[PDB]
């Protein structure tokens, strides 16, 4: 298969936690299927400016902070929706700003009035149960967060080909290497919670 | 350093000739140093490259800017959420520069039908307040403003330039910007003063 050179599904799952613990990003697609589209997601815990900056000049732009249900609740958002931190910004749309934004929507000490709307960024709920529940990019964030024992929040966006097409599964290879991100599926993550996140008696 | 693009009315004529042969421009509210700008292109003549350059150098969050009356065509909600769209068909995951320029023309098409969308998506749709900058000072205004000034089909997009290292491109690298693309710059007080002296009846 494209990926089976990086490992198995559950080496996959197990690189791209590591790489999390240590504050560096990885690449998330639906499974191998070799016209799949990828996400840059970066740990909320450790975003720096310089990740936000590249995912921005790589990716869609329209970057999604990937929440819990609980965590979105603090925020009073609904159960399309867009933040700015009320303080601590200038015009909410730099890189910098935008991680001043995602700071402060998903710190667990957050009130609503911390936030104001719109803005810049986009607040994603993942679903009770993560990807074994629905196999969405947002769960899948949420999760490798949760499995990589780090703040349950981060932060996704689109890589985009400089041509303005979507990089599928090849070119998030080839990302991936030229920046040191592991690429994982979603698939990947199911057959990892099923393996140790399940009662086996 | 704005003058090097002209007094400012040469700046709204250089603008408006560099939209009807298809170019964009750079969109400052007036010549303070502060101030962030935008990329502004005609919905018209908009291409897979101009986009994929928007998408490469500004915030990524592309605005559609539309007249109240494209607008209410379109049922979008009247002027704390944000609205988006994506072309029913014709795209795919909506995102692609491709895509997102099929959601613009097709929600810009004077013939449009509310249908033709889909809610959520990739592009953000604006109205523009009738009189444009002459009643509200907003980059909205500024840019369907500039395409009814230029003649053209009156919906344009707009997305906040970037610098390299992520913070915004302010007046000075706005202008740098402008020298390399050959994008002409220009302010809304600039479109101001211009509309008071040409658009009104005497």
């Amino acid at each position: 298969s494209l990926l089976a050179e990086f490992g198995d599904p559950i080496t996959r799952v197990e690189n791209a936690l590591q790489a999390l613990r240590e504050g560096r990003g990885v690449l998330l697609l639906d499974d191998e299927d070799r016209e799949n589209e990828g996400d840059i997601i970066y740990a909320v815990e450790s975003l720096t400016t310089a990740q936000m900056a590249l995912m921005i000049r790589e990716c869609s732009g329209i970057v999604c902070l990937c929440l819990t249900e609980a965590q979105a609740d603090r925020l009073a958002l609904p159960p399309t929706v867009s933040i700015e931190a009320k303080h601590g910004v200038t015009t909410g749309v730099s890189a910098q700003d935008r991680v001043t934004t995602i700071k402060t929507a998903a710190n667990p000490q957050a009130k609503p009035e911390d936030l104001a709307r719109p803005g810049h960024v986009f607040p994603l709920r993942a679903r009770a149960g993560g990807v074994l529940a629905r196999r969405g990019h947002t769960e899948g964030t949420v999760d490798l967060m949760q499995m990589a024992g780090l703040q349950p929040a981060g932060v996704l966006c689109e890589l985009t080909n400089p041509d303005g097409s979507m990089a599928k599964t090849p070119e998030i290879i080839e990302f991936g290497k030229l920046h040191n991100m592991p690429v994982l599926t979603i698939e990947d993550m199911v057959q990892y919670r099923i393996q140790f996140d399940l009662k086996l008696a």
